[PDB]
């Protein structure tokens, strides 16, 4: 059941943005890593002052990577004469949550119809206000609430290219990569209580609980339209194998973002790229399922996909679930950083169509047992 | 002349050390962008609670990236029991470091035949000591001295691969990228003032001024056989063009390192590896000397160049520069970070043989005024 209680229209999720200590060579990594491509900057060489900020796009995906200046360069300026093109920064804000959390993502954002009125209805509707609405040039109105943790929900409304005051990226700093991904599909977090997370974020947003069917329980938040999911997990403790959310916990100094879900056009194209590099720099991958994993694919997904297109996914390392709606393939990139906290999903949905509805194929829960019933079985070989 | 007044055994360049804020990108970045090996690791996978160390080589050049964990991770830690494979480490100078300087050298390292002695012996003669001597694992020895700015002298003396606590990288992480990087040629400071910047860092090693022949006053402290090389520069202030200098030292907040010069066996081969990855995560190089420097080659370093090498360093943007001992090759890239501050130099040299001596070619101090006449030049066509 939706019920389709959303206080204010959501429309997409807009951007992540990653909080730096070098922004620089974050997005050049990441860039490399993921096939994404430079779009647009904010930078001394743009008369920002206050921040450095690249943007990496490839299909609607949108990753902000941003780090902070000298304060000296901008000691004289005071927020109505800022050089900042994103007004809720602050040197110290950013230097504390990369302090505290290492690399990490600092807001969530998610395009609405009007981020003053969002931030509004929020705000009364229990959200804790982390920067309030600020209008840049007449054009684009951008406001943010607290999510969990450092974390921030960051709207974003347009009246009629990503912020004012970023340029495009010349050509030539601009090579046309592209492994295939389009989009964000999810975006979650690791809290130590997830009832009182929850009742928080629905509370303000007007999000329900999208329906599912080791180590966490989890719930998922959608906007109307379900495109929109915020999936939350907190520890089951006192376990035999320690929960890694427990362990995100720790090395993070507590809540903040775990993983973001990309959605492939083409999930063997991704993978195949994203392994080629992944050590000349780009990003690592949990280690494969054993072959019997795979032989049990046949069972489960056996008309969904060929049998070619399933030795396919054994050469890639890709999981595969289902839903009684769709089927989803995905594999998971070890941590992206130094501390085994955030890390990339890579991700396709096959089925529910009518479009295809946001969620379809659920988010892989029953891929827990059947990893393990392989792993049983593998040692029985 | 060489007065080889060294006040202690002094081997060759041994390392240098980044301080990051994530260690895991700045070395992924790297790596690709200049074609080094991931070679030995310190993070807790090898029980290391306290900084993340990742170290790059490429034939004797060896680049360590290092950032610190959480505190709270080696909270109960004292420095006798402590789990940091660098015992100079220090979680609160790391991060303060990183918040001024942003991305940059901490640590030249030299090997030397008594790294106690050698600390000793600097401190007695005026160095500011900065870590003590400390014996790792009965095997190696670690000692720290002030050198300018933030950025310390690092003495190394081996017994008879690293560093004890290091481990050596599986081989399935490590790639064996290669562009001709073979070593540290120079490494470069940048000071407010550079009279009493030699006359310290002379002061503690018997280092000797190595004979040279806008914006800039320089001098080169050489070690006995000068294969060490130690450059620093001051600004010079008031002209037309504002220093580079200066524009160091204001977004770096003060005196650090401004470059580091690589050799390479083989600058064309080098050069066109780096370049074809300058847009997809590697480094990019200043803009090119226009074509009236190239032709003006030709009556400078005709004997030495043939004209298809020549329009090889036309194609690939090289200077080339002539001592009266040598000539020598030379590529700028932009800055490896957010700020203006450090950058890296490609360098070949030509001559000197007897091995090749140090510093053959000098520095390419010519090639400010080739370079201003050869724009005059070409403005004119
Ligand atoms: C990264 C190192 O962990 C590898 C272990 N692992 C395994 C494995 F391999 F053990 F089966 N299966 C998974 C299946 C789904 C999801 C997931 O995306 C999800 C969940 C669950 N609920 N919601 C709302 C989601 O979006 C995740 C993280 C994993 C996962 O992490
Ligand atoms: C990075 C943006 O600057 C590009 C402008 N530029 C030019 C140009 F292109 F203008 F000619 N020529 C140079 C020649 C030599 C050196 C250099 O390595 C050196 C110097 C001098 N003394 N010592 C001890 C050294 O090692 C350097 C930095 C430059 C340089 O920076
Ligand atoms: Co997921
Ligand atoms: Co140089």
């Amino acid at each position: 059941k939706n019920p389709k209680s959303d206080k204010f229209k959501v429309k997409r999720f807009h951007h992540i943005e990653f909080w730096c200590g070098d922004a620089t060579n974050v997005a050049r990594r990441f860039s490399w890593g993921l096939g994404m491509r430079f779009s647009a900057k904010s930078d001394l060489s743009t008369g920002n002052m206050v921040h450095a900020s690249y943007l990496l796009t490839s299909g609607d995906l949108r990753f902000l990577f941003t780090a902070p200046y000298s304060p000296s360069l901008s000691a004289g300026e005071i927020k109505p004469t800022t050089t900042a093109s994103i007004p809720s920064f602050d040197h110290g804000s950013c230097r504390s949550f990369f302090s505290s959390h290492g690399l990490g993502v600092r807001a969530v954002a998610i395009e609405v119809e009007d981020a003053e009125s969002a931030f509004s209805i929020s705000v009364a509707n229990g959200a804790i206000p982390s920067s309030p609405p600020i209008v840049l040039n007449e054009a684009v109105t951008i406001a943010e609430v607290k999510l969990y943790g450092d974390v921030v929900l960051r709207y974003v409304s347009y009246k009629a290219e990503f912020l004012p005051g970023f340029e495009r990226v010349e050509d030539a700093s601009s090579f046309p990569l592209d492994y295939g991904i389009r989009r964000l599909d999810h975006a979650v977090g690791n809290v130590p209580e997830l009832g009182p997370a929850l009742t928080y974020v629905a509370g303000f947003t007007g999000f329900h609980q999208f329906a599912e069917f080791s180590g966490l329980n989890s719930a998922v938040l959608a906007s109307n339209d379900e495109m929109v999911l915020l999936p939350i997990n907190e520890p089951v403790h006192g376990t035999k194998r320690k929960s890694q959310i427990q362990t995100y916990l720790e090395h993070n100094e507590g809540a903040g973002l775990q993983h973001l879900a990309l959605m492939s056009e083409d999930i063997f194209r991704t993978l195949r790229e994203m392994r080629k590099r992944s050590s000349i720099g780009g990003f690592d991958f949990m280690p494969s399922p054993p072959p019997t994993y795979y032989q049990n694919l046949k069972k489960r997904v056996g008309d969904v996909l060929s049998d070619d297109q399933i030795k396919e996914c054994e050469e890639l390392g890709i999981l595969v679930d289902r839903d009684d709606q769709g089927t989803l393939l995905q594999i998971f990139t070890k941590p992206l950083g130094d501390r085994p906290t955030i890390f990339i999903e890579i991700i396709q949905r096959v089925g529910c169509m009518m479009y295809q509805s946001g969620g379809c194929g659920g988010f892989g829960k029953g891929n827990f047992s059947e990893l393990f019933k392989s792993i049983e079985e593998y040692e029985k070989t």
